């Protein structure tokens, strides 16, 4: 149980259109010896966003896996109008920041160890028919030098039993440069669209988060200056339809780029499964040694 009066703000960790994550101390003894936790809260709270947040909390509470961030509890203290999700806090931070910082000691075998773990986490979500929808290094956390965890479930949805996709028509900001074509055009999300986004995560890893090499940076460079009265998402859809793809990262092995290109198939049914991805990654890693 978490009492609101004992949560002490330390630092901001990240932001989403309607959500924010903060590093807080939970200090019931009020002597600064309390545990440091990660607190997720709604930015501009609504009755609709609260119900969605309740679902997100039920999703994370239902997950227990070595490569999934741990649920600690909730903090209401003021009915259902100031709901907070309490999670474990990982001092090493996001994989996005860690990779950039430690790019000299992180080798390809290490990148593939993280890749394998994300795949394992994703296969586990699949057993529960959960679609993550927002896979990105920004949302992956570093437990230690040999372990990562999927750390946010803000866009995660459960598939209904009757279909293999979830349709989401909703404002505002979508991570369009991580989205599968059918997610851009039909707002259709599936295990297959999470595989496409995984391909983009694999790309982020092998660029070591070089700012000018990010998926928005590369797609924008490919779209070019000829924007002339058309939106960026219109240009992106056309580019993907015409088989335009993110380039092979500098020093990335052909076999690893092949996995990315397979994830980025226009036909959802031709994309690999997360079990096949783990097999292929684990073996490329074993061969590197
Ligand atoms: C709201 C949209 C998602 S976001 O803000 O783009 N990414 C999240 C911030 C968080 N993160 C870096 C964390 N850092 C350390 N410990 C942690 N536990 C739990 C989380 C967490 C992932």
């Amino acid at each position: 149980q978490f009492e609101e009066r004992h949560l002490k703000f330390l630092q901001q960790l990240g932001k989403g259109n309607f959500g924010s994550v903060e590093m807080c101390r939970y200090d019931p003894l009020q002597d600064n010896t309390g545990e440091v936790v990660a607190v997720k809260k709604l930015q501009h709270s609504t009755e609709e966003h609260l119900r969605d947040f309740e679902r997100e909390i039920e999703i994370l509470k239902s997950l227990q896996h070595d490569n999934i961030v741990k649920y600690k509890g909730v903090c209401y203290s003021a009915g259902r109008r100031n709901l907070k999700l309490i999670m474990e806090y990982l001092p090493y931070g996001s994989l996005r920041d860690y990779l950039q910082k430690h790019k000299e000691r992180i080798d390809h075998i290490k990148l593939l160890q993280y890749t394998s773990q994300i795949c394992k986490g994703m296969e586990y979500l699949g057993t529960k028919r959960y679609i993550h929808r927002d896979l990105a290094t920004r949302n992956i956390l570093v437990e230690n030098e040999n372990r990562v965890k999927i750390g946010d479930f803000g866009l995660t949805k459960v598939l209904p039993q009757d279909k293999e996709y979830y349709k989401v028509k909703e404002p505002g900001e979508s991570p369009i440069f991580w989205y599968a074509p059918e997610s851009l055009t039909e707002s259709k999300f599936s295990v297959a669209s999470d595989v496409w986004s995984f391909g983009v995560v694999l790309y982020e890893l092998f660029t070591y988060i070089e700012k000018s090499k990010s998926p928005p940076a590369e797609f924008m460079r490919m779209i070019g200056n000829d924007k002339q009265g058309q939106s960026i998402v219109t240009h992106l859809i056309e580019l993907l339809k015409n088989n335009g793809r993110l380039p092979r990262p500098d020093g990335c092995p052909d076999e690893i780029y092949m996995i990315m290109t397979e994830c980025w198939n226009n036909n959802v049914n031709q994309r690999p499964s997360f079990r096949d991805l783990a097999l292929r990654v684990d073996q490329i890693r074993d061969n590197m040694a």
